């Protein structure tokens, strides 16, 4: 497996841009990576995505990238805007995101870097979300 809980990955979802994350445990599943289907092309990891207004998905590990700081946002954006395979796409891709949205990217992004510079351990008992079922 290429991740493990407490792995730190950029995750791209359409319509936002490479977001930092954190790989956790699904609370009910008590797993944090499956094979969508059970095909064996298909894997998923659950992450937690870094900022003040929590979220978490299952992603599929294609839309992965092992994140090391923010230094790679700008090639994460480049290579995604020039694989985008027509001009209609390629629009899709590029529309702005909310200042709103920025402020929640921005606060990700300093909460990566802190658990970046932590361990595996440290980063999970600060940064693993509460659920409430
Ligand atoms: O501060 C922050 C941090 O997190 C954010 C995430 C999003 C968001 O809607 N996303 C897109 C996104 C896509 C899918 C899901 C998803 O399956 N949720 C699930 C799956 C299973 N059970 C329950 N919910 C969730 C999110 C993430 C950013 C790509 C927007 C703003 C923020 N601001």
């Amino acid at each position: 497996l290429k991740y493990n809980v407490g792995d730190l990955v950029w995750s791209k979802v359409s319509g936002y841009p490479w977001w930092p994350c954190m790989v956790s445990a699904d609370p009910l599943l008590h797993s944090y990576t499956k094979l969508k289907g059970q095909k064996k092309s298909a894997r998923q990891y659950h992450v937690q995505f870094f900022g003040d207004a929590p979220e978490r998905a299952w992603i599929f590990e294609k839309s992965l990238v092992a994140f090391e700081g923010e230094g790679q946002f700008e090639k994460l954006c480049q290579e995604s805007a020039k694989q985008a395979p027509t001009k209609a796409e390629k629009i899709k891709l590029l529309k702005p995101i909310s200042g709103k949205l920025r402020a929640q990217w921005e606060m990700g992004i300093v909460q990566a870097e802190e658990a970046a510079s932590m361990s595996v351990e440290e980063r999970k008992a600060k940064f693993t979300f509460l659920y409430v079922g």
